[PDB]
């Protein structure tokens, strides 16, 4: 009990005379989120209203490619992190590439540089009358910007987290877990200020003043970042030696082509220190691999939220001061990002200290356990109040109006769905951080940032099964998602059956999660 | 890892050359709950339907009056077993007084002994005409025989699970809950040929010849545990000294009116022993008291599961071959032993040799925690089936028949309860076996009996806190529970709610017993 004491001394002493890094480190990555939501908020709308008039199955498919592309991207951007480049020349290199990327956009929505590029100058106006109509306009420019962009934030996101969690690993384990509280504080942050002000702006002012906010948030980040990395100095790795690791990584599977590693590695030139590494991430694959259900629910929850919420009564008295024509459908996923801000300070000043104190939570497994229960436990209260709301729609119905389309919702308040919402953030501020604290812990120091960019790429194969989930649940031989053919109308679909399944896939990954974590504890 | 495949030798191994001590226990078990559960099957019906025509209400009070005392006569039942007696001569003793007191019901079924006795000779009929009314007839006789029938089995469920678990304490403690999982078998299987057998019998022939048969069973459990105790020797307590121990909590008690008590003890005469059974006896009073939720809950649901059956389609064609003339009332609790019957021994067989094998649950307040989420999860399952009813009831109705009383109910198949119970009976297969090894394993070696006692009591006071629970919840302010002023109408109320109500007590309750847990596992 007393060595707890004892370690509440590095925990308060965390932030010691570096505290000029850590601000930097999360100013930064601030930016870099509130620039990532500010392009993916409406680029569907964005390409759709555009006078290069794309198709919404088009548009969709689009913004598919640039989200796996970004999943992609981040075990690559490890590898040429730690490989033949310094991690703070690898967050230069990718930060300028997604400034270079993204200034395409605003130059697209300006009229003028608009029909100088794309060689084409197409202004069919969409519904205007026209002699038929082509394939994706502006497509080089376009998918250029895409790739470009995608692959910078790919970078990024997988670089930046151990780059940060290593700058503060002169402390225990406590100092590096409350710098990721932190992290996602500031990520929660960047992305409430993006998906308000941003998303404003570009849907009730204009494109053209609305995508040069992010170019101009990025050129911010480049910046800072640069003129930190002067006083950094948070001992760089300097990635020159890590290279002949990632090759010993292909002999020591050659191996296998030719505790089976570690006895064939003893004598063999596999030096017992890349033994320990090979046998540290065979042992932590499975983790992500049962962690995969995990990403798959909450993606498709995050999903479905918006979706119930679209049809739900829009509270406020409609925003009477300052009416809002054509009101933005961020904010509806901005409740969440409000929601993690209210909680992880009182978690970190209060919760942390709590559970350190007597005898509680020393590992990230269990509170990624935790989060998993609170999922399941949200998903089982918002079956409840769908099933409610499609029992209360059979009623009258009033037309709102959401940007421009006419929804159709029930006379039911959106505050319904403050406490699922609630439970997510609460599973959150348990799961998230404790999982990035884990893929930073277990992780070998030489090869920090490859754990992290197959952690992300194993998320984003998550979402892409979920997606395929809901795809597979559409099919009229289950008849769930029938009508959802347009923006939405739930009205006519029952999602309470699939959120108790979404339910009971978390609780089967739960107690999957359990055994394995147990498994990896044991080993 | 290999010490589990030793631990395997006495797990194969627990069954040594005294199978026939474990065989008496169990069909002593058996018979006596097979006696109890025919008593407790129709009592309320019986003294409605008796000549000595009670009201509803009177009954209702007469059997929680029985029940309540069967709770509370446990601790004083295991004081006597520990105390003045040994724990053979207290099972002889309260299975006689147990006999005694069930005896008196065939006689009152008798015409000629019931006209004899209770010197009223009350033969109102009921409905038929007669000059005014008196109150509860044969009160004297009925008293006496309920208070007598409930101190013995009260003794007898404090006393008899004990002394089994000690029959095999030379071996390890897999021997101890394969012996318990065998007993919760055995306890089982008693209850369904109870409640098939004595409930058919007594609804559908007599009840002169339905009471008589728990006397012969009774009768039969004294006799075999009388036969076995000659071949018992299972190191008999033989309890003449332990009854200074009991004396000496008192003292340990007057250091509290005159750790502290171990910094008192070590200097005064209480001996190290007497300080740690008080200092044990001390921990474990916190994870009794963490369990009367799980208990109020697990009770509650019980009682409502009975409730819904009764309002869903009647299946099997009403049985059609041997048509049922008043259905009985019984099955409908008895589908859960039916489950349970059926988990056990692939539980036994399979479950428990893989869990053990690699690294997985040595202790079995994990094995509590995981009954409690899966009777949550049984309670979300219930809430949702009774919210489609309560909702495809609105449509027309049939009217079935159960005993005499024309019920409503929706045209929904009864078969569609089976999830709700089967993930009952897996929480029963993790929950209450493990809390009695548990019972049985934190429990002082003097007084596991008194221990024991305090587990079914504070069982009980779970009980009465969810009858009161319901109480509440019936009050017109709520409104839940607003038509529920006979058998049952809960077409006209809302059983869904309360579902919900009791799955978010038991997920709370998860969360309190884990912190309890690992605090005693600390300590
Ligand atoms: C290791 C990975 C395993 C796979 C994990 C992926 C997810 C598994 C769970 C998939 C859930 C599928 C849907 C639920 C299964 C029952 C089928 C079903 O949907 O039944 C419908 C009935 O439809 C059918 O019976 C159609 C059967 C189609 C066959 C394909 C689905 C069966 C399951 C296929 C996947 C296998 C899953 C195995 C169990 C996990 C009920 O809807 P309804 O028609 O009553 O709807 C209400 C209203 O009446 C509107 O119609
Ligand atoms: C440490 C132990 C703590 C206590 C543990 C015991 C159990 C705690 C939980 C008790 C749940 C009580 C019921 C739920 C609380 C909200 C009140 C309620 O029932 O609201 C109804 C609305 O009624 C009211 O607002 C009446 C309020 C009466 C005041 C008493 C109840 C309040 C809670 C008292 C207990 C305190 C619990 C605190 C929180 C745990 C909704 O039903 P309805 O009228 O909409 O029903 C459907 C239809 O319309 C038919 O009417
Ligand atoms: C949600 C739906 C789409 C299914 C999700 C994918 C599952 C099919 C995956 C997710 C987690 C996987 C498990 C993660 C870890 C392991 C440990 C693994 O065993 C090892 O330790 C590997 C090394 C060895 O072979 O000894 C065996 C496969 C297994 C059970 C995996 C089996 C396949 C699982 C269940
Ligand atoms: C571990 C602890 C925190 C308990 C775990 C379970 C709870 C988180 C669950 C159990 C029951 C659930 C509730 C059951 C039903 C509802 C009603 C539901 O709304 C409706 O269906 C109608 C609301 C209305 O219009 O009045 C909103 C979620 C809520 C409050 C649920 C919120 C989450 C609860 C409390
Ligand atoms: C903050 C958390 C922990 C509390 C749990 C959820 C709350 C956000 C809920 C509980 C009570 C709810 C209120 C209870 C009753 C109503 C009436 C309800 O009106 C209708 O159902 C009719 C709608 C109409 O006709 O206008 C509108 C929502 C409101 C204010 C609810 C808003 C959301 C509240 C505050
Ligand atoms: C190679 C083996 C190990 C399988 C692992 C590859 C995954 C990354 C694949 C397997 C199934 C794929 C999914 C199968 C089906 C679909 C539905 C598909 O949707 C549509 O094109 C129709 C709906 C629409 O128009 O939006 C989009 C891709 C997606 C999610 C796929 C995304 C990529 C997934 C998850
Ligand atoms: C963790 C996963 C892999 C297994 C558990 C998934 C469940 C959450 C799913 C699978 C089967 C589903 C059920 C399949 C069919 C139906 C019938 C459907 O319509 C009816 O009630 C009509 C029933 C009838 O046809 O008689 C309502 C949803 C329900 C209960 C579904 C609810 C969600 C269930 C239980
Ligand atoms: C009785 C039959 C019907 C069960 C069939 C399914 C089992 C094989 C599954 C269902 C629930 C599972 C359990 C769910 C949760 C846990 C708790 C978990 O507890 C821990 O060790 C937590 C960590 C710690 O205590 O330090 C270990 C795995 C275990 C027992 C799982 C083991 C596998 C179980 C028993
Ligand atoms: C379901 C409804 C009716 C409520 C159920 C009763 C609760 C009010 C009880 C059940 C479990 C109890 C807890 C069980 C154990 C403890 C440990 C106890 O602390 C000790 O270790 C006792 C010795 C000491 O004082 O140091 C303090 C009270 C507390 C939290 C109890 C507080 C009261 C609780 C929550
Ligand atoms: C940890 C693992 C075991 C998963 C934990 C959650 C499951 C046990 C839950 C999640 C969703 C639940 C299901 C959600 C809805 C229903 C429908 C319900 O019946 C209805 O409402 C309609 C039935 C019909 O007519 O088809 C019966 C329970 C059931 C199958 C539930 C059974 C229990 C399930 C699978
Ligand atoms: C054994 C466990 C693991 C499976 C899950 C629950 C089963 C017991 C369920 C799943 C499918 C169910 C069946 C699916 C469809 C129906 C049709 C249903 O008919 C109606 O809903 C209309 C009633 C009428 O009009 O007569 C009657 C019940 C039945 C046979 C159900 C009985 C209960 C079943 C077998
Ligand atoms: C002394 C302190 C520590 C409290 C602990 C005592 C408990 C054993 C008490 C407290 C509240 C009591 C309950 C309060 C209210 C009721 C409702 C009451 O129901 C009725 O008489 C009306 C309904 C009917 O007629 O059946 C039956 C007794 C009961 C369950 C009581 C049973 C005994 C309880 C649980
Ligand atoms: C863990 C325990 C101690 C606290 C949590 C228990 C919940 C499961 C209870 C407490 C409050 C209950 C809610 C209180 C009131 C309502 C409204 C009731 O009627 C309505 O939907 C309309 C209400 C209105 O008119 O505003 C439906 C059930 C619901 C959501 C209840 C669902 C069950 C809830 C969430
Ligand atoms: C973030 C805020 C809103 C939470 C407010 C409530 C907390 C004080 C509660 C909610 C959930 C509780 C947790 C639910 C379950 C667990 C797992 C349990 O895990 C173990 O210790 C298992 C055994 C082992 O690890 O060896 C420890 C207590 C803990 C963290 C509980 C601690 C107290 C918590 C965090
Ligand atoms: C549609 O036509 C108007 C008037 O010619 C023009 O100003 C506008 O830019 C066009 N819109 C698009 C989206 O090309
Ligand atoms: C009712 O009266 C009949 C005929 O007199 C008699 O046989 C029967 O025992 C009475 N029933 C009861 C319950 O006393």
């Amino acid at each position: 009990g007393a060595r707890r004491a004892a370690a509440a001394a590095a925990a308060a002493g965390a932030f010691a005379g570096r505290r000029a890094a850590c601000g930097a480190v999360l100013l930064t990555e601030l930016l870099e989120r509130a620039a990532f939501y500010g392009i993916t908020s409406n680029l569907v709308l964005f390409l759709n209203g555009a006078p290069f008039c794309w198709e919404g199955a088009q548009a969709s498919e689009a913004l598919l490619l640039f989200m796996g592309l970004t999943y992609l991207g981040s075990p690559f951007g490890g590898w040429l992190a730690d490989a033949r480049l310094g991690r703070a020349r690898a967050i230069l290199l990718s930060l300028a590439l997604y400034l270079l990327g993204m200034l395409a956009f605003p130059l697209l929505a300006a009229p003028a540089t608009r029909a100088a590029l794309c060689g084409s100058a197409r202004l069919l106006n969409c519904t205007a009358p026209g002699p038929d109509a082509a394939a994706r306009c502006c497509s080089p420019a376009t998918f250029a910007g895409l790739v470009l962009v995608g692959l910078g934030v790919a970078t990024v996101k997988a670089n930046i987290t151990p780059f940060g969690a290593d700058q503060v690993k002169d402390r225990g384990p406590e100092a590096t877990r409350r710098f990721f509280n932190w992290f996602y504080w500031s990520i929660n942050l960047g992305a409430i200020l993006s998906l308000g002000g941003i998303a404003y702006i570009q849907q009730n002012v204009s494109f053209v003043t609305g995508y040069a906010i992010p170019t101009v948030c990025v050129g911010l980040a480049f910046v800072v970042f640069l003129c930190g990395q002067s006083v950094f100095i948070t001992k760089p790795p300097d990635g020159s030696a890590f290279t002949d690791m990632f090759k010993i990584l292909t002999y020591s599977c050659c191996s296998q082509k030719r505790f089976d590693s570690c006895k064939m590695s003893h004598g063999g030139p596999f030096t017992e220190e890349k033994v320990e590494d090979v046998k540290a991430l065979v042992k932590i694959v499975p983790v992500f691999l049962a962690l995969i259900p995990y990403w798959t629910v909450y993606f498709q929850m995050q999903t479905t939220y918006v979706l119930q919420s679209l049809h739900l009564r829009i509270p406020e008295i409609s925003n009477i001061t300052t009416t809002p024509h054509t009101l933005p459908a961020a904010w509806l996923t901005m409740f969440d990002a409000v929601l993690i801000l209210l909680l992880i300070p009182l978690k970190d000043k209060l919760v942390d200290p709590i559970l350190r104190r007597h005898g509680l939570l020393p590992s990230s497994l269990k509170r990624i356990a935790v989060g998993m229960f609170f999922v399941m436990c949200s998903a089982f209260a918002a079956g409840i109040l769908e099933s409610k709301r499609l029992n209360l729609v059979k009623e009258k119905t009033i037309n709102q109006t959401i940007g421009n389309v006419v929804y159709h919702a029930a006379d039911l308040s959106l505050w319904w769905q403050v406490p699922q919402y609630l439970l997510i953030g609460i599973s959150e501020i348990f799961a998230s951080i404790a999982g990035l604290e884990f893929a930073y812990s277990a992780a070998p120091k030489s090869m920090q940032s490859a754990i992290m960019g197959l952690f992300f790429f194993f998320s984003g194969v998550g979402s892409f099964v979920g997606s395929g989930l809901l795809a597979l649940v559409s099919i009229k031989a289950i008849g769930w998602m029938s009508s959802h053919t347009d923006f939405g109308n739930i009205n006519g679909c029952y999602l309470n059956y699939y959120f108790f399944l979404l339910a009971a896939i978390q609780g089967a990954t739960l107690l999957l999660f359990l055994i394995i974590s147990v498994k990896y504890d044991h080993h």
